[PDB]
Order: C-alpha cells, then structure tokens, then sequence
C-alpha cells in the first residue's frame, strides 16, 4: 500500500457571527481548518486525517503550506511510514530548505505538524486503535525513536525519556482501565468569550456548572473595569467552590500584567493564561514572580519543544498548555509531555478551536497512561463549538471527557461539512460573500 | 496616487551547483527571493520593492504568503502610507487572524516584513533619498512613531528611544559626511562555505584578504576534524592579524557546543555564530558562560524584537546579527537596533543571501548616523554572489561598503533576471528541470 495523494482543503466557519471564540487579542475569529488527507491505494478506511487550526484570514496560506508537502509524502510506503514515525517526521523537519521558513515555528512548521499528525492517524487506524491507545501501547523504545532530542540534551536525553516511560510500564494497563471507566477531567471556556454580554456570560457560566464542569475560564485583557465586573459576576454565578481561570491572550507587558492581576486576585483565580507574548520566557517568569501564588500558564502558541524547555528551566510557568496543531505533530508533543513530567509541571491542554478537542484529548490520555499517571490534578479545555462536523466528536459526561473508542486521531471531518464551508467556493461562503 | 497592485514572484537561483552558501545545516541552498512590488498609478519610478530571502524549497509558499497581503494594501493612498509607516506596519502586524499564523514569526511575519520593507522603499524613493538617509533624517518623533513598543516596556520605552535618538541629533550630519567619505567596514563569508574543498577555501581566503577584507568567516559544525583542519589552513593563509569568525548554523546542543569550541579556540576565533537553536536564549547564555571570552553571536534567524530583548537581558550574546528580511521590516529592525544600542551590544548585520547585502547595508548605515555613531568596532557581512541581478548592487572598496546614493532600499531587481530565474517557468528552470 502507498500514499497516493495529499489532499488539502481551506475550511472556514463563521464563528464571528455570534463572536464565539472572541478574546482580547482576537475580537472576531472565524474558526478555520487547513484540512489534510493522506490518501492511500488501500481500503477506504486506510487514510490519514489532520488539520491546522487558524482563525480565518491566512487559512489559504496555511493550506498552501500543507499542500507543498505532497512531493515529500506522495509515493511513500504505508507500512514503512507507520513503522517509523520518527523517520517520517524527520523527512519533513530535517528538510533544511523548509527549516529556513521557520525553523520549527509558524506556518511551515504547523503545516508539517498536520501531515505528521495525519501519519499518526493513519498508523492508529492501521492498528485499529484510538490514537491515545496506539501511543500508550508502543514500547518505550518505539516511543523515543519518534522524538527529536536535538536541543534537549541539557534537559531530556533519550536515556532519561526511556527511564520515565519504563517506570510507567507496570501501571499502563491499570491506568487504561481507569481512564476508560472514569473519563478525563475537563473545563470549559465557552462561557467566557469576551464578546459576550454580561447576561450571556452569567447564563452560560451557570449552565457550565450545571453540566458538571468543575472549572470554567473567562477571557480578560482588554479593559480592567470590564474584567473586574465580569469576574465578580461569574464568581457570584458559579459559587465559591468552582475554579475560575482567566485568559489574557498575550495582551500585556510585564509591569502592566502584574498590576492588572493585582485587581483580579480577589476573585480567586485558578490561573492566568498567556499574560504576555508567547515568546517572552523571561517575561512570564518575571510576571510569575510578581503575582505568585496566582498560577501562570502559557503554551497554546509556544512554537516548539525548545521554547517549552526554557519555560520549564526558567520557572516561567505553574502549568502549561500544549496544543495538538501548533507544533511538529505528535512527535513533538511527546517530547513536550516528557519534559513537563520530568520537571513536575502539570499540563492543561488547549482546545479552543475547531477539531482541537477531538485531537488533543488523545495526547492528554496517552500522557496519563504512559507518562504521568496523573489526571485528577489537571484538565483538558473544552469549547462547545463545531463538533457536529467530525465523524468522531468528543463526548463530555458530567464535566469529563469520555475516552474515544474508534480508530484514529478523531480528525476525520464530514465531507458534507467540507463542501458547505470550504472557502470561498463552499455553499455557505458563495452565498454569504454574495 | 494609490497603490494599484501587489505583484509577487517566486525567483530561485541555482547556487547549489557549486555549493555556494553551503553550511553545516544547509548543505545545498538555492538562494531564492519571494520578490514583491508595490505598484502605483504614479510615475514608473514610484513603486516599492522588497523580498523575502529563502533557500529554495518553500519559496513558493513564502511567495503565496506575500500575495495574500494584497487585500490589505491595494487601494491605499501613497501619501498616507509614506507619511505614517507605523500605521502601515500595524495594519498588517495587528491583523489578529494573521497573527495566529505566527505571531510575529515564520512565513507570515516575513511576508509582512517584505511588504513593510517595500513601503519604506516607496517612501525613500518618494523622498529622493537612499533608504539609510531617509531613515537617519527622520525626526526622533517620526522614528519612534514607526516602532511597536509592545512587549518592550521593561527594556525600551518610547521616551527612552526618544532620548537615544535625540542624543544623536547634534552629530547626525557629521556622521553622514564620515560615512559618505569612508564607507562602512565589511567582512566576507564567501571563502568559508562548508561545501568547498580545502584548496578552494585557501585560495578564496587569500583573495579575500588581498581584496582588503580585515575579517573573514568560516562555516563549521558538521565534523570537528574538518573544522580543525580548515581553521588551521585558513589561519595560515590569512596571517595572524586578520580576524576569523566561525559559524555553526545552529547545529549544536549546549554541552557539545562548549566542547566543540574548546577544540577551535587555538585558532583565534573572532566569534562563533549560532552555536545552537535560534530560539534557545538560555542555551546561548550557557554556551557563552562556558566558552568566554570567545565571543558568541546569533540573530539572522531571531524571529522578532521580543526574542532579541531577551538575548540582551540574559547576556546570551557578545554581539548580534540583524537581518533585513527575517523580522517585521524596517520598523522592527529599528527597535532591535535601539535595544542593542541601549544594552551596549555591537551589531554585525547578516547578509548571506540574495539581495541581503543590498538591503541590510541601509539599516547598518542608518544606525551609525542616527543611533550609535559607531561603525569601526563592527562590520557588515558580505557574500560575492548574485549582485548582478539588482539595479543598485552593493559596492565594496578595500573591504568596505560604499554608501548607496540612488533613491530606495536597493531591492529593485532586473526584470530580465526575474524572467530568467522565476520558478518553475523561468527560462533557466524550464530547461534545467527538463
Ligand atoms: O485561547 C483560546 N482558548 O484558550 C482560543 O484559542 C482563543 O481565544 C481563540 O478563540
Ligand atoms: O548563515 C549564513 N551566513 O552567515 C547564511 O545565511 C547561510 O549559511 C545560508 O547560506
Ligand atoms: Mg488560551
Ligand atoms: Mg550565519
């Protein structure tokens, strides 16, 4: 069997109509996916699916970046790809000319990450396993073979990664049973989009708690008076026991961030996400030093494992977000999860975007089983949008993610959805733009 | 007058045929330009030119990214653009949806930087001044109005930037005279490409010194025995007085970098460039601490001013490279140059690529006149390749850059060159690919 085509689609959803996903930095995002399919000449079931998440404009550029990887992947043996995902990833990340466009950051790296993710989807499908089990059931040797240890020898070596993975082997099966029976903790951000009225914020916050979520997140960062008012209203709506996180989406400078949080601390903050630039490691550390013990996090825009290494080394975070589509695919997220485990820093996956809940749940679950054995101390983000467009939509029960069962990364989208929302010739857009 | 079109071209040169530009990370680069033209309905002379430098594959993606900015720029008033370059830049850098593809890093940011650079070219042309004079002759107020001070309040405020620029005003004219009469120090990397034979290295090293260059640079990083042999041969060829820098192009990890340099120090190293990942601020600092006083530099791949701020704060560098096309255009490089000046760190501009010498010379010259008043303590990189394709090619005299005189950023390329090397339908490529 061989990969006979790399198909790409520019799919965009009009989330801006109701300001779903709105925040202090992105006031009107249109959740989009640079969707990719690795087609094979095997069974219709044998294909890999993946996507890069963007928020509208630029999605065509992101799609073109993914399409440019066809030369590298078309013609490859499926058996060889799924048997050495490290080699598959390296063919792309070690292309020095593509590295120049990054290296390992921005559009070109996310495009590479989507194709790598599609390869893991293909591997899991071939193994007839949901991705989280596929990953968690690989041997420690197989797992480290997929990781790029360059630039990490000062923090995580192959031998050190092997040790962590081997330490978990005895409890892998038991943890798998626990996850299947109990699900994984989740928190929701849907009640907190910044573009919503105070009335809507309160209504949704209450519905979130009524739905079983033990934690919710509010967007902040544009106006301190608005933030004080909204945080007070939300805290009153959810009660004193529910956790409430806030997210500034990179809006502040170091000094202003510390002063801003000084005005929100009274509302019992679970953590402040992305108080400043996603590139400012020293800055996050300075902010953390100034607002401690109020927890600081960042991660959804962290470009690669090298920056994550520094965030951990510098003590710039109390917890981190990981994102399924921001980095170099599964291979890179495995390195990031191992780094987090070694440094004893909790991971709260980001999932604010179309298909992100579907994808990232697998990484968190694989981590629980094969890496940390810890989930009750953390949570996976959840947003109540666009799940209807996926064949295997995430399922939430009493505020917890149920473990996926069908084979794959849960990335496959309904062809009808692609036909309706492809930009700009999709049925919805042709009429909307008209 | 209005901008009526944003034209883009995927131009690639077969530099890999003779391995020109080859290094430890990029063994066979094909110097390329994602060329852009801001056309107006004014005089044929009234147009802005710019380009993103890449090394081959991916240049089509980079070109597509630039093309995607047409919606933002086509239709704009030329007078309004050139009168507020800060506002022009912000229209692009503050587009939250385009920020998602970065933010301020990779393909999308370099595309934005090229269009911003083309706008500065347009402004300089309208003023009938070479870019370095256009920049250096703007008032301190006009200059700070173009800068993005976000994420820099802890290191460089608007008031602090104004102070630095105002301190230089008294000597601006005198410095301009000095530069015009003496030129700016240069160093050459052309003798050191890693793919060259020992014989070629020696021959070119000698020619470089004979041509007046007081400093040369050798590529290192793939094999320590090769590096020891080559450094010994080059040092013997140039004599004990000529400066010799080495460049590893990001190949090493922290520990290995320190051990590697321990074996090259005996050859009197001017500085080691990019010993590790361009994202590892803490890593460069650790390497610097281990090999001091051997100078450490980085910068050609530094994504934006925020990372530069940290390199300076952390004391990760002894000197830095800046690059005309890696960041957000002139606006960002002005912030970087001011940060470097405030921290008292020398700047040695990178120019290893097509059109980079032509572009970056203007930033170094503007810095000398309006910011530091220091040039004899530093140098602009030079490579002896592809200058024939530019209308205003750089001119080197006795190892020094002569100050450009014609209006513009020196980015305009010969239409004949574009027709010959456009990929893949250009005259040269249609026949070469056949
Ligand atoms: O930050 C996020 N969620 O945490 C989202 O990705 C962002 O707000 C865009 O909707
Ligand atoms: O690093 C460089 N010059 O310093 C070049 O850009 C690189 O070697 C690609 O030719
Ligand atoms: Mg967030
Ligand atoms: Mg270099």
């Amino acid at each position: 069997r061989t990969i006979i085509a790399l198909e790409t689609h520019d799919v965009r959803f009009p989330t801006s109509r109701e300001l779903d996903g709105s925040d202090a930095m992105n006031p009107d995002p249109d959740y989009s996916a640079a969707y990719v399919v690795l087609r094979t000449d095997g069974a219709e079931d044998l294909a890999g699916y993946g996507l890069v998440f963007t928020i509208g404009r630029g999605n065509d550029v992101q799609t073109a970046a993914v399409a440019a990887l066809a030369e590298h992947v078309v013609g490859l043996s499926v058996d060889k790809v799924i048997a050495d995902l490290g080699a598959f990833a390296r063919r792309l990340t070690n292309d020095s000319q593509l590295r120049w466009l990054g290296p390992e950051k921005g559009v070109m790296h996310m495009a590479i990450g989507a194709v790598i993710n599609a390869a893991w989807d293909l591997a899991a499908r071939a193994a007839n396993k949901p991705l989280w089990r596929f990953i968690a059931e690989l041997t420690p040797e197989q797992l480290v073979d997929t990781i790029d240890f360059r630039y990490l020898s000062d923090a995580l070596t192959r031998d050190e990664a092997l040790a962590i993975l081997r330490d978990a082997q005895p409890q892998r099966a038991a943890r798998t049973a626990t996850l299947i029976e109990q699900g994984y903790p989740a928190y929701t951000t849907s009640p907190g989009w910044l573009g919503y009225s105070d009335e809507k914020l309160v209504r949704l916050a209450k519905e979130a708690v009524a739905d079983g979520f033990r934690t919710i997140k509010l967007k902040v960062g544009a106006n301190v008076q608005d933030d004080i008012r909204r945080c007070r209203l939300a805290r009153a709506a959810i009660g004193p026991d529910i956790a409430m996180a806030v997210d500034a989406n990179q809006r502040w400078d170091v000094g202003p961030a510390i002063d801003w949080m000084r005005q929100l601390a009274e509302f019992d903050i679970a953590w402040i996400e992305e108080p400043t630039s996603p590139d400012d490691v020293l800055g996050h550390a300075a902010i953390r030093q100034g607002i401690t013990p109020v927890p600081v996090s960042t991660g959804e825009h962290t470009q690669n494992r090298v920056v994550f290494k520094q965030l951990l080394q510098a003590g710039a975070v109390d917890l981190i977000q990981i994102d399924a589509a921001r980095v170099g695919g599964v291979n890179e997220n495995l390195a990031i999860l191992l780094l987090a485990a070694k440094f004893g820093v909790r991971v709260f996956p980001h999932a604010g975007g179309v298909g992100l809940c579907e994808l990232v749940q697998h990484l968190a679950m694989a981590d629980f089983v094969a890496i940390t054995g810890k989930m009750e101390d953390r949570a996976i983000e959840f947003v109540d949008h666009l799940h209807q467009h996926f064949l295997d939509p995430v399922r939430i029960q009493h505020g917890r993610y149920l473990a996926p069962e069908v084979p794959g990364f849960s990335a496959e989208m309904h062809p009808a959805s692609i036909a309706e929302f492809s930009y700009p010739d999709g049925r919805f857009w042709v009429e909307d733009l008209a």
